[PDB]
């Protein structure tokens, strides 16, 4: 049988100290008079009282939300701690108003009465608040070293990272951001910027920030949504202290207000500066006029550089036709890489027409690299992760060159490559070529963006990769086990390559053989075994072994059923759950990579393609008029998306009851 | 210390103006007629004043839906711009009614009371407002080159794209195509 | 302190919902009555 008492016992009650509490709770005004002025009188009771459930006579009128009981309950002086906070939270505009004219507490003490009302987001009550002179305190730089920050921290860690929370969540407030503040835009971008990198440091708090962060953003787009002009959308746009705010907008990566319809449309009028009925065309037309543009481009070429002001010379300053020049050329470009593949007896010979030819476009796409890493920087040079593959590219034609060069230079015999050494200088610059091949025709993937198509797949294919490489760290700790296993079980057994029936050692011979001999060997072989390529009888030996023989298989297929049956079934599942979230944001994504890709190219500088090119206070004020129309258009719509909830509106039976009451007594 | 101020300072309140604004917010009839012809007596107040929250006398008798007051206002000549579609598009019958009976705006310059009826979808209203002859523009071709479609584009192609959004929105209405269509099978497909 | 904290939020949490709350003008309308009569 469980005894059930009170474990934690509070105070004892019901005496007039409660008689008053539950006549406040009635909240008959005569009543709670006659009664808080008999009391009074007497002497005898408190206003300390607290009830079972947490609350006091100021709380419930908090909750009933009756202004007479509460102006009544405050010129009775009773006790004033904190009320201010519950009113603002109970958001109560009247009692607020009441409250600001003049234990055990659900706030915590680093509460303040702007904090609690940024927390909230009410527009009037914040106002309200800061007409008066109050200030929030500064949190301190994100890695801040400085002794404060230290012994705060080393005091009270918990209690550091709740005000520090607290104030970035004040601070993100888009009211807070609509007042007292000069540019909101810039203000959101640099707050979600800032919001974004402390979710990394902040390890334990990771989701607050996140959500932050996406309410700014949130924020700055639907404050963008409300210009309702070009003139006051291009002003938004061009303001700068062209497309600065844009560029801005880029840099802090705002997909949501770069996404926008107006902005993309701006941005295609830009775009399409020659053709202005691109938009209403056929198919067919704009098939051939790219083309016809397309062909040209070594006459265009050829009119800008000779006359840079003519009918022709203007002709490519247009993005579009700067691009289509430039996909010209990088096409001209690998047709002539490709005709390259198709006297072989001589020991570093000159070089041919073709690479004559491929040389300058070679030198131009050096050229061009260098300037955009002196005009970008390192950090925007590395963000593009493209740099890198031209770097590697570049490098690779680069020892080419000054491989065939030492390969001319030194040797000038005729010698047959059956009786070249394998380490030749020739063979090596051939193998480099091949890849620097590779590698150029793969960089023509970064063309899809611009198209409608093919951009969300390749974005999508693009966050992919990053579960490729987490799956390929454990894909290769298994095959270095098994590889170390099988390599130390079969290393006894070793044969020289001249008991081989065609001279040939490894596993890329008809005559499989000494494929766990080595550890390459046995790492190619257990790479080779993924797609079936490798035999079954690579596991035997000339002895009699039969017990080595069978364990040797054991480990094969174990490891065949791991890498196989487990592993690859597990990445398949991995990428559906990543894709089912990666297909809702594919058209911003790629709207955001298209917008980049087109702004790459309204720069003045390099408009030439690759083989060629080897050879102020009134713009504030308006901006700052069109920001005021914004912020009162945002006011007006979010008080009306406040006001479409709650459609059961309620006390207007409670006001005319009262007004009819008081007209008939 | 982050000092916390105003940026975008609006005008000044609690003059009598303000004191006639928050006695039809309170919504009183006796007081609000008495405070009303006390201050037309004095010839020193105004009805272009605006509330801190973007309402004014209209707009609140509006949202409160109080048609006494409504035809105090309206009989007291107070401003009357845009006020049919506020109304509208508040869709009270009663006062779209008596208000078809006699700055700052959320609304677009193109939108048109009929516009307005056929985006909220209204039949009862609708067909109220189509009982007069009330028309709707064309919107071009859909290839149009012609000089009014260029023209219109340069000078301003936000307004034309939104305009000619609208415009479908408002012909692409259910009722409006239930009434004022002879085969609305054939009008819809 | 904690239960105490538990108790008040939870309360809370439980009055979140609901917030359509009725009987208050029937309790006005039952005084202002008896104050009438
Ligand atoms: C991403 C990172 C960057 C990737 C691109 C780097 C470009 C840089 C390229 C640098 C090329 C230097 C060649 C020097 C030759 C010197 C010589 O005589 O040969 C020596 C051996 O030489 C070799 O073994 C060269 C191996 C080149 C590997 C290239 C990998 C490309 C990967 C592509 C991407 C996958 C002779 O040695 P020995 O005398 O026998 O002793
Ligand atoms: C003896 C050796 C013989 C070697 C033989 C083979 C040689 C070639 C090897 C090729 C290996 C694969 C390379 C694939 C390159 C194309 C991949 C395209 C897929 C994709 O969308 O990736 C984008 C990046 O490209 C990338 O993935 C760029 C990666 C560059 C790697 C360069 C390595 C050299 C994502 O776009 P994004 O995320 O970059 O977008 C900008 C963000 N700021
Ligand atoms: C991290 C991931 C952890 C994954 C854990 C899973 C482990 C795999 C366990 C099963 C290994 C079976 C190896 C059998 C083998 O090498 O036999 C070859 C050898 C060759 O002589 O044959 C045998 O030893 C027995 C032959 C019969 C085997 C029947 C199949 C049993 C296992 C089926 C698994 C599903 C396919
Ligand atoms: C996977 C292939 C290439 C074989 C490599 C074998 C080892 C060199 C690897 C396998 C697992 C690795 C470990 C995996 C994870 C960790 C935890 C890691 O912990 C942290 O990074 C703590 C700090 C933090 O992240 O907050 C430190 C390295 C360590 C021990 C790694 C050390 C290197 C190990 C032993
Ligand atoms: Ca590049
Ligand atoms: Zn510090
Ligand atoms: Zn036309």
């Amino acid at each position: 049988r469980i005894p059930l008492q009170i474990v934690r016992a509070e105070t004892e009650l019901s005496a007039e100290e409660k008689a008053f509490l539950n006549a406040v709770e009635k909240g008959d005004y005569a009543t709670v008079k006659q009664a808080l002025q008999e009391a009074e009188i007497y002497y005898n009771v408190n206003i300390n009282c607290m009830d079972p459930l947490g609350r006091s006579a100021l709380l419930i009128a908090i909750e009933n939300e009756n202004l007479e009981i509460m102006e009544l309950l405050l010129n009775h002086s009773v006790y004033v701690g904190d009320a201010l906070l519950y009113a603002i939270r109970k958001e109560v505009v009247g009692a607020v108003e009441l409250l600001l004219s003049y234990q055990f507490s659900e706030f915590t003490p680093d509460i303040t009465p702007i904090m609690l009302a940024a927390h909230t987001n009410n527009y009037e009550i914040i106002k309200l608040l800061v007409q008066k002179r109050v200030t929030i305190p500064r949190p301190h730089q994100i890695r801040c070293n400085c002794v404060e920050c230290v012994s705060s921290s080393e005091v009270d860690s918990l209690r550091h990272s709740r005000s520090r929370l607290n104030i970035y969540k004040a601070l993100a407030s888009p009211s807070l951001i609509a007042l007292s503040s000069e540019d909101p835009i810039l203000t959101a971008f640099r707050l979600g910027w800032e919001l974004k990198e402390l979710s990394k440091v902040e390890n334990e708090f990771k989701a607050e920030y996140e959500e932050l962060s996406q309410q700014c953003k949130l924020f700055a787009k639907d404050l963008l949504d409300q210009a309702r002009s070009s003139r006051e959308l291009e002003i938004i746009l061009n303001h700068r202290d062209d497309l600065a705010k844009l560029k801005v907008a880029i840099k802090y990566h705002q997909k949501e207000f770069v996404a926008q319809p107006n902005c993309q449309q701006l941005l295609a009028t830009l775009w399409y500066d020659g053709f202005p009925g691109w938009r209403r065309k056929h198919w067919v037309v704009k098939l051939l006029t790219c083309m016809t543009i397309g062909f040209l481009f070594p006459m265009l070429s050829i009119a800008y550089l000779i006359s840079p002001r003519s009918n022709l010379g203007l002709f490519i300053k247009k993005p579009f036709i700067k691009f289509i020049c430039h996909t010209a050329s990088y096409l001209t470009f690998l047709f002539m890489l490709l005709l390259a593949s198709q006297d072989l007896h001589v020991q570093g010979p000159p070089p041919t027409v073709v690479e004559w030819m491929i040389l300058p476009w070679v030198l131009g796409f050096i050229w061009g690299e260098i300037k955009e890493m002196w005009d970008g920087g390192f950090t925007e040079y590395i963000h593009d992760w493209w740099n890198l593959m031209d770097f590697a590219m570049n490098s690779l034609y680069l020892a080419t060159i000054s491989l065939k060069i030492v390969a001319y230079v030194k040797y000038n015999g005729s010698r047959p490559r059956e009786e070249w050494e394998m380490w030749h200088p020739t063979l090596i610059a051939e193998a480099l070529f091949a890849i620097s091949n590779i590698l150029s025709s793969l960089r023509l993937i970064s063309l899809f963006t611009a198209n409608s198509h093919l951009g969300p797949l390749q974005i999508s294919l693009g966050r992919m990769l990053l579960d490729i490489l987490k799956f390929l760290f454990i894909y290769c700790l298994v095959l270095l086990a098994f590889a170390n296993g099988l390599n130390q079980l079969y290393f006894y057994y070793e044969t020289r390559a001249i008991d081989e029936p065609n001279n040939c050692k490894g596993i890329r011979c008809e005559k499989q053989n000494n494929a766990f001999s080595t550890l390459f060997e046995t790492l190619q072989s257990l790479f080779w075994s993924v797609f079936g390529l490798l035999n079954l009888y690579v596991t035997n030996v000339k002895a009699r072994h039969e017990f080595t023989e069978f364990v040797g298989a054991t480990m094969f297929g174990t490891y065949n059923v791991i890498s196989l049956v487990v592993l690859l079934n597990m990445l398949i599942a991995m990428m559906n759950n990543s894709y089912q979230l990666i297909a809702d944001h594919a058209d911003i994504e790629w709207k955001f990579a298209r917008t980049k890709l087109w702004m790459s190219y309204f720069d003045e500088g390099g408009t030439l393609p690759p083989p060629f090119n080897i050879i102020s206070l009134i713009q504030n004020q308006h901006y700052q008029e069109v920001i005021r129309n914004l912020v009162k258009r945002y006011v007006a719509a979010m008080i009306r998306n406040s006001k479409t909830h709650e459609g059961l509106t309620e006390e207007n039976f409670k006001e005319l009851k009262q007004d009819i009451s008081s007209f008939r007594y």
